[PDB]
C-alpha cells in the first residue's frame, strides 16, 4: 500500500544493475500508474493490489537486465520522446552529438536532402526532420523498425519529410541516391566477439564491426556528397584504411565517435 515504502524496496533490487535505481523506480510507478513523473508527489500514499504487483513484476523484468526503456516503452532522444520495443535498439545519447553536427553541416551548407540507413527508433532522421527543413530518407533490415520510425515520424508532425522503406543501405533508394546531399548513420559498429536485450543486427559489424563500412564504401559512390557516421572508439586506424579523404571527430569524453567525409564540392 504504503507507495514510498514501495519505491524504497524495488531501489535496491536494481543496485547491481544501475547506479540511479530510485529514478527507475519512480519511472516504473509512474508508468504502471499512467501518470507523469511529476505528479508523484503526494507526502503519503497512492497505488492499488493488482498495481503493485505489476511494478514488482517490471522490477524483476528490470532486475535480471532487460532495458528499462522497453518498459517504459519510451525513450528521450534531441528532448523528444521516441516510442521503443523490443526489436528496435533504443537511442544512446551519443547519437545526439551526430545529430548536432548534422544539424550544423545543414545550417552551414543549406542542404536540403538527407539520409538515415539503420533509422532505427527513427531517431535521427525525425530529429533532423523535426529541427530543419530537411527531408529524409530512411532505411532499415527490420521491419518492426520502419513501423516505429514511422509511428515516431508521425508523432512529431514530420510525416511528411520523414520516408522510411524497409532495406539495406540506399537500396530501397536508389531512385534517389543522386540527390542525396547527406548520409548519415549510427551503423552497428561492435564486434563479434564483443559479447543482448537488444537486436544483433544493431550492434554487431562482424568479428571487426566493420562489416558495415566495408560495404557502404565498396558499393556506393560519395562523389559530392557529405557522410557523417558514428563509430567505435577503437576503429579510427583501420577506417583510414576503408576511406582516405575522412575526417574523425572526438565527443564530449574526447574519444574519437564520428567519422566525416565530406565531398561536398564547390
Ligand atoms: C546501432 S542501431 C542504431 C539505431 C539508430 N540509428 C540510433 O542511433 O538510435 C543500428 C540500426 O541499423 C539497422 N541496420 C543495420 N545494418 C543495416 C543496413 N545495412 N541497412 C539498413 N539498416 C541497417 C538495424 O535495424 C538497427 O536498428
Amino acid at each position: 500500500r504504503k507507495i514510498w515504502s514501495l519505491i524504497r524496496d524495488c531501489s535496491g533490487k536494481l543496485e547491481g544493475v544501475t547506479e540511479t535505481s530510485v529514478l527507475e523506480v519512480l519511472l516504473i510507478v509512474s508508468r504502471v500508474l499512467g501518470i507523469r513523473k511529476e505528479d508523484l508527489f503526494l507526502k503519503d500514499l497512492g497505488v492499488s493490489p493488482t498495481e503493485e504487483k505489476r511494478i514488482l513484476e517490471l522490477v524483476e523484468k528490470r532486475a535480471s537486465g532487460y532495458p528499462l526503456h522497453y518498459i517504459l516503452g519510451e525513450k528521450e532522444f534531441m528532448g523528444l520522446s521516441f516510442l521503443v520495443e523490443e526489436g528496435v535498439f533504443v537511442p544512446r545519447p551519443e547519437t545526439e552529438e551526430l545529430v548536432e553536427l548534422a544539424l550544423e553541416l545543414i545550417r552551414k551548407y543549406g542542404i536540403k536532402t538527407v539520409a538515415d540507413i539503420g533509422t532505427g527508433s527513427g531517431a535521427i532522421g525525425v530529429s533532423v526532420a523535426k529541427f530543419s527543413d530537411a527531408i529524409v530518407f530512411a532505411t532499415d533490415v527490420s521491419s518492426k523498425a520502419v513501423e516505429i520510425a514511422r509511428k515516431n515520424a508521425e508523432r512529431h508532425g514530420v510525416s511528411d519529410r520523414f520516408f522510411v522503406r524497409k532495406g539495406e543501405f540506399l537500396e530501397p533508394f536508389k531512385e534517389k541516391f543522386a540527390s542525396i546531399e547527406m548520409i548519415l548513420s549510427n551503423p552497428p559498429y561492435v564486434k563479434s566477439s564483443a559479447h543482448l536485450f537488444e537486436p544483433p543486427e544493431a550492434l554487431f559489424g562482424g568479428e571487426d564491426g566493420l562489416d558495415f563500412y566495408r560495404e557502404f564504401f565498396g558499393r556506393y559512390d560519395t562523389s559530392g556528397k557529405i557522410v557523417l557516421m558514428e563509430i567505435g572508439e577503437d576503429q579510427v586506424e583501420e577506417l583510414k584504411k576503408i576511406v582516405s579523404d575522412t575526417v574523425f571527430l572526438k565527443d564530449s569524453a574526447g574519444k574519437y565517435r564520428f567519422l566525416l567525409l565530406n565531398r561536398r564540392s564547390s
